[PDB]
């Protein structure tokens, strides 16, 4: 076996032995070290099986005199440039251990207010909370699965973004995930920028198939999507949104229903759709989506800027002053939205299986905000089906996920997916042909 | 009220509404913490070490706010000696945001005992930056009195001055004479050496912080929860140590490290320990390393050296020490910043509340093992420091009168000497009021 | 008049009033236009070739300030790309600065020793040489005018540079002199590199053809084109060349009739010529340009790598401990390279006209280097005739250069520049068509 | 001989052959003995005259241009620039500081703009001149020989601005060049004021008199007093003035001299002089020298204050806002005062010999500013006469310097002298007793 040592971080903390050793390879916590780990240094599909090919890798933790030094046993080539590991993805492999060990460290310490704490605290250990920082951090939401058009398009969205001096947040992972930072890098430098921040935002059952990039220079291993959700709302100051598949209507749909609730109407937060002008009838069916689903009212809550990456870019910059006018008027964080109002149905953990999938409440007698939680959680479990070990493994089991709701909004998201399906957002190329891992079924008497 | 509003200064996170809450004005914690901001505040020559303090600053208060940029805070009525020219000096300001850092952290850390302590004073340490990774071994822990003539002063900032040349830092108690000499001289030998890293660690706990306020210079203020913990914080930070003469608090600190020290298990431990003072405290060196071996046994000595009117050669012990510590904690899988192989006994670590009945029960004989020993005498020392400066201390004595001490009668007149010197050298109390009264008293 | 004051934005020292006096537009001195035009190109970044950028900007004009926190500067009607959101990049503000600092320098401070002095002079005053750096300056010379695949491979070579912690020297302008740096700052921020320099190098004919992009962190403006060629060579550490026209031919022979000096035969600079798969055709005949030339003996100076971007950059990084040990067995400065030999014919500035051109030697049947300086020369007047203003009216006024000498030598240089002409290298496309400032017999 | 490699320190530049050629040790070169004597006294940081060359016959240094630039040889250096056998690191530093500066006025070798020209280039190639810097710089003057509660009252100034956030610029050497800057060490470490600057000004001729101190973090070499003297006043945003003899004096004469010219009266710059309790007599006769010499005139532009470090630090600090206004009206820079009105008769270098001391013009009846100017070069030859080696002999072979003049003024200077003798100012303390290097001597019938 091919041994590597990883020398220590450049900040991270001491830790002491009780922290550290239920890393030991002895609990699951080591094989969920290890695989987040493994997919730090595996930074070329979405269906875990790499996974499968790094067998021999593990990964040993020892505290010595500068702190923590890691040792590699057989770590993936790719992660190396000339003999040896890029600085960025041992940057990452630290972050990987502070993260799982403070979150294990604060299992133990109303339901609402410990999950936002443990947001916060997660976020605050991880130096993702600069206080003293003027708002200026866009979240960047788009598909995995993008075509090269829409690519270039995410590339000079970001290089409009850094000649504004703002700061990226988005998820890990190919396509529009890594797009912006790369043109922020261009944008950046030539406006001398050098405290830029690209935050990548992942978590354990999702690593594997969207692998953070060396670029990402503060990467946060959050315990579960809809924690990642709430980060990434609570940091956010402004949000691009990109085309993309199930994942990233899971998104839109988690912060539009958010934003309907009426305490949340006063907060500025802009929100931008956008992609190149061939992405024109894409956002036409998903406008009328949002407002036959949501209602009308749902569209004050975001606009559509076709084929101007400087537009989308601008109304961001331009935002900026009215986020911390807001922040300063509530009395609140400029680098945490503790005000922004967050009800229990968009915290409560999903665990997409069957029944699950089938208690969902898709029908139009709710009130808009709850509809949304609940096509949050639909769309969460179609991700889920496609490419999470535990739902892709539901799905060989028992087949496709079944949902049922209002027949003409259940038309309406069959046709959204099967758009999905024709765009090639559900699967990057070259493996066979995508399979739904869902199906669409209406409402279904007793014995005696 | 005048309102005077601090902002964030230096390193401070943001904060939670849940980890302010109790720092509410309603609240013991409160009022803890706003002792401890009133202490960092009135930190000049009030020579007073009587914790009759707080009396002079009544309409004091303190507010903490969550805002954009994180906690401000709203002084109303703070003592004027905080002020050059109507502004707050930089030092005070982060001091202030020091002990709320540190009151809150371990606020929220309230859930083996031996193994709990060291991890909280390790975590403690930890959250305050006071451990930095990668730090090479550098930490010169000094101790000494509180209440000491011009000459001692003058010799402590001498030292400072040569650690200061020697890339050396400094950790120290909190308060007035040796605990600000050497970081005065220091700051003239690190300027000199360009030492623009220099760490000024000063640390303290709730009872004590009022009576021995940390000058403006140090810039690592920690508040540890209690004595025994920042005692344990000084030994597992230390890479050496120097002590000058001092009082009880002294003795106490030098009673503790050579316990510690005398332990089998830490025989390879290279921590180096210097007793040094000017050529007038020969004879005070006589009779405490008397005192020691006396006691203790002649094995007490191999654990320290004493070095006579020579700043030089005590910063150079120091120095010198720096390669075999470093040899010694990459052959025990250590860390450089704190000493977790060091092996220190319950004894050293249980909290001690003295008053009249738990000083009356110490034990105090000449048959325990020495190691055993230090720890009672460190107990002792800790009481006569208790009663002359701190407020429940104080009050048990003007209500019960001395603290009464019993043992074997050839320790408690050895000890009984060494009190009766610090009184005659004015170690116990800072002059400028009312004769020293003992708060002991050995009985038989 | 829209007017735009510009706040002190560099590592700017205070300036005396005698040091700025000259630059007031009542002066009687030619050195305000001088300044004004090369600001006013700085302000043009992105768009143009053709220094007919003055006749759009005519309104234009800079008035330097020295004020409490040193020079101010007060734009009158600046070109409108230079703006984001109603605010001028930053980039392009420091290299206003950049462009004062240097015209200041040279102007006060004015033989073989003479010229290497001041060429370190400027660049020492302008803070590109860094006592304490460890070598790992990679000087990047390639077309201001290519195509996608080219610019991509170029942007491709820069991000495998930046992954190696190598910086960027290079000339100023669109192609290949703007690709590396885009591509070395995402291989940069991969490998965390936060002390990047990108360092473009100029001079007053031809920066409003060729202006710096504001990526560029190092702006130098050398006095002319012969002392940023020996800039270039003193500075670099090794040099990628990318497929180019005549100004990529010019530094070509520039350093390869430099590194076959004898006294030359320890320095380690490696030399690699590098491009896409579709550019095997190119190389394969500037190979044999240089070897029917110079001969044999000047194949030892380069290799050539195609089609492999990592391969490029491993070399460069291969051969930083190899730099560092030839600078300290030579006494020499890692940040610039004095004991480089640099004969006076590659110093001596050449002015092109039409009486120079032809009196160039030209004949395949000399020492090898001094053929080397003559084809250098050549390449840099059919430049300054495509490019240069004064050059181009010698053009105007008289037709093409006229060149002459052995026929075998002039067939191998006119299918040389025909090539150039067809790949597109001679002009950035889309004007009148390229009428060559040339003629050959 | 013992050679010690001194590594590149602080922020100098790559030089060439051609800077450091003339710096090379030959058997006639006049420019590596003067290099060579100024790196000496760098290192060697206990009495006052500059026959502590012979202690050091042997030192040597040699310099090298390596691959990070600069890299020095010393040979025999003195051993008390070491700690535990390592250099101290501000020493290291000021041995570039000497060879920069050195190189520079070399390499810069019409004329009232000229001086000011190259001071102004001198100042700014050391890196002195701070372009974006708000104005802060406070420049101390006192006495090299003073009592211990003179030196702690220094101390406590030092401390005083320190927490004010000001910058200490000076001369070199003990005394009151030595205890600001210890003072302000502390004042600055409690407000936090990391960016500090401790500037110590000092020329080839005085500097083994007066050798730097470690703690020093700016070291400039000017070519000599005068241009020392424009250095001060033009970088200066405040003056503090603590009493002390000869030296001490020809910088006030100076300073008022100059701030006396019509062209000067909107310069808002303060000048403070102060001390403990124990120099109010020193102070009543200092004011009483200035008022009957230059005339009450002379009063406005300065102050007093005797017992009180906090005010002295006050008044400086006080008055920056009116230093930056000032500075923006004249569209000067806060760095380097150009507007200050410096006539001819302040920057003609003085070269004190007994014809130059009697040709000194010392009557009541001229401008106010010349007598100033006159007055400045007579305290500078009795500063030369006393500490320079030049000046050392021309009076070990010609007896003191004479001058002459009204007996008015000659009686108040006479005194004034001799209240510094009686003071202890004109010599440390150690050899024997002071011997005058001046004499004061005694034109109608027609």
């Amino acid at each position: 076996s091919l041994i590597i040592q990883v020398s220590p971080a450049g900040s991270m903390d001491l830790l002491s032995q009780l922290e550290v050793e239920r890393l030991k390879k002895t609990s699951d916590l080591y094989q969920l070290y290890r695989n987040c780990s493994l997919a730090v240094l595996n930074s070329t599909d979405n269906s875990k099986e790499l996974l499968d090919k790094y067998k021999n890798f593990d990964i040993t933790v020892m505290r010595r005199e500068r702190g923590i030094k890691l040792e590699l046993a057989n770590p993936p080539e790719h992660a190396f440039v000339d003999g040896q590991i890029i600085k960025g993805i041992q940057e990452h492999l630290f972050s990987v251990l502070r993260d799982i060990v403070y979150v294990n460290m604060h299992l133990a310490d109303t339901n609402a207010t410990h999950i936002t704490n443990l947001v916060f605290g997660i976020l605050r250990n991880a130096g993702a909370l600069i206080p003293g920082a003027t708002p200026n951090l866009v979240v960047c939401w788009g598909g995995h699965s993008i075509n090269e058009v829409e690519y270039q398009y995410t590339r000079e969205v970001g290089h409009e973004l850094g000649l504004r001096e703002l700061n990226i947040c988005t998820g890990c992972g190919p396509g529009a995930m890594e797009g912006p930072m790369k043109g922020a890098a261009v944008g950046h430098a030539k406006q001398r920028y050098s405290e830029y921040r690209y935050l990548g935002l992942t978590e354990p059952s999702i690593i594997a198939a969207e692998p953070p990039n060396p670029i990402v220079n503060e990467l946060v291993i959050m315990p579960d999507i809809e924690k990642r959700l709430e980060a990434f709302v609570r940091m956010a100051h402004g949000i691009i949104i990109f085309p993309g598949g199930p994942g990233t209507a899971e998104e839109l749909l988690y912060i539009l229903g958010i934003m309907m609730h009426p305490e949340n109407a006063d907060q500025p937060m802009p929100i931008v759709l956008t992609g190149p002008k061939q992405s024109e009838a894409y956002f036409r069916s998903l406008d009328k989506f949002i407002t036959d689903t949501l209602g009308e009212a749902a569209r004050k809550h975001y606009s559509i800027a076709i084929d101007n990456p400087a537009e989308a870019a601008r109304i961001m910059s331009n935002a900026m002053p009215l986020v911390r006018q807001h922040r300063k008027d509530k009395e609140d964080a400029y680098s945490f939205n503790w005000s922004l109002k967050i009800e229990p149905e968009f915290q409560l953990p999903f665990e997409p299986n069957h029944e699950s999938m089938a208690n969902l409440d898709l029908h139009l007698n709710q009130r808009p905000e709850v509809l949304a939680a609940n096509l949050r959680r639909a769309f969460s479990g179609v991700v889920a089906g496609n490419v999470k070990a535990e739902g892709i493994r539901e799905i060989e089991r028992h087949g496709p996920f079944e949902m049922h709701g209002d027949p003409v909004l259940m038309k309406k998201m069959d046709q959204l997916l099967n758009d999905f399906v024709a765009q090639n957002r559900m699967k990057l190329p070259g493996g066979s042909a995508y399979e739904p891992c869902y199906k669409i079924v209406t409402e279904g008497h007793h014995h005696h």
